[PDB]
């Protein structure tokens, strides 16, 4: 599914991401934008053999099982495929574990390089939330 911007902001808010670990909604929307372009089916293979999955490009090295990342963990206790669903619940629940792990949203390199310190509220501007 390719979400609309305000559509995704609404689903993220419903699932409790607005101000989760102190990160305003626009942070999460901006991160999604630059990670996946709002496409729940996004995948990206990394050089290390791990893969990033879904709207927030969650990585198989730590967070989900794809059966093909030697030495990896599955800290969200999910098949990585669950992160490609049109329903964002698995992505959001797993995001919440990640962002709690000590580095906040810096865990998402694109958030650090493209969102951090920008006017992230622009990402939720106009949305009926
Ligand atoms: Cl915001
Ligand atoms: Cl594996
Ligand atoms: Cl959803
Ligand atoms: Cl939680
Ligand atoms: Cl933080
Ligand atoms: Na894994």
């Amino acid at each position: 599914k390719v979400f609309g911007r305000c559509e995704l902001a609404a689903a993220m808010k419903r699932h409790g991401l607005d101000n989760y670990r102190g990160y305003s909604l626009g942070n999460w929307v901006c991160a999604a934008k630059f990670e996946s372009n709002f496409n729940t089916q996004a995948t990206n293979r990394n050089t290390d053999g791990s893969t990033d999955y879904g709207i927030l490009q969650i990585n198989s090295r730590w967070w989900c099982n794809d059966g093909r990342t030697p030495g990896s963990r599955n800290l969200c206790n999910i098949p990585c495929s669950a992160l490609l669903s049109s329903d964002i619940t698995a992505s959001v629940n797993c995001a919440k574990k990640i962002v709690s792990d000590g580095n906040g949203m810096n865990a998402w390199v694109a958030w650090r390089n493209r969102c951090k310190g920008t006017d992230v509220q622009a990402w939720i501007r106009g949305c009926r939330l």
